[PDB]
This record gives structure tokens, C-alpha cells and sequence, in this order.
């Protein structure tokens, strides 16, 4: 996984071809909501699924942007963005 060293943060990433996954770590430190936004450069379909280390979240399909809010409690996640259908690139931020 690429960790993401902080919240409120811009990441770009790239699934063209064969990239079909990109796999991203997060830590928590104090419980409260987390807000995970992907917004698509190009047009394709793209979403993600959080897991923690130790209930999944999914990405909500809204045009461009892919999101949703949980309230997580402290520990280590895991972030999974992926295709199913086509080729793009993307930016990913977790909001806190
Ligand atoms: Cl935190
Ligand atoms: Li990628």
C-alpha cells in the first residue's frame, strides 16, 4: 500500500491497462469521521472499498466524484480503488 501521510491531502493516481488496482494506507489516531473523496480525471468506472486492519465501506458513484463519510475508530486502514470498467486516472483525498 501507498500510505497516505495525511488527511485533507490531494493523491494521484493511474489504472490504464493492466492497472486495474491501486492500494493506499491511512491511520487513524483519534476516532471521528473521515470523508473519502476520488475524483475522476477521465471518464470510467472507478470506485473503491475501505477495510480496516483489525465493516467495509464503499464509494458512492455521483458523475465525477466518489465518495462517502464514516466515522472510524483509531487503528490502520486499508483503501482500494479499482476499475470496472475502462481506463483513468484520478485524484483521491481523505477528508478529516
Ligand atoms: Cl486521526
Ligand atoms: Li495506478
Amino acid at each position: 500500500a501507498t500510505v497516505i501521510p495525511n488527511f485533507n491531502t490531494t493523491m494521484q493516481g493511474s489504472l490504464l491497462g493492466d492497472d486495474s488496482r491501486d492500494y493506499y494506507s491511512f491511520e487513524v489516531k483519534e476516532e471521528g469521521e473521515v470523508n473519502i473523496e476520488l475524483d475522476k480525471k477521465d471518464e470510467f468506472g472507478v470506485t473503491w472499498t475501505l477495510h480496516p486492519e483489525s465493516r467495509i465501506t464503499y464509494g458512492q458513484v455521483d458523475g465525477n466524484k466518489v465518495s462517502n463519510k464514516v466515522k472510524l475508530r483509531p487503528g490502520k486502514y486499508y483503501l482500494l480503488v479499482y476499475k470496472y470498467s475502462g481506463s483513468g486516472n484520478y485524484e483521491l483525498r481523505v477528508n478529516k
